């Protein structure tokens, strides 16, 4: 997945 350490993946993903 996206990583935790950019807004977008936390918003764009659910995997945090």
């Amino acid at each position: 997945c996206c990583n935790c350490s950019s807004k977008w993946c936390r918003d764009h993903s659910r995997c945090c």
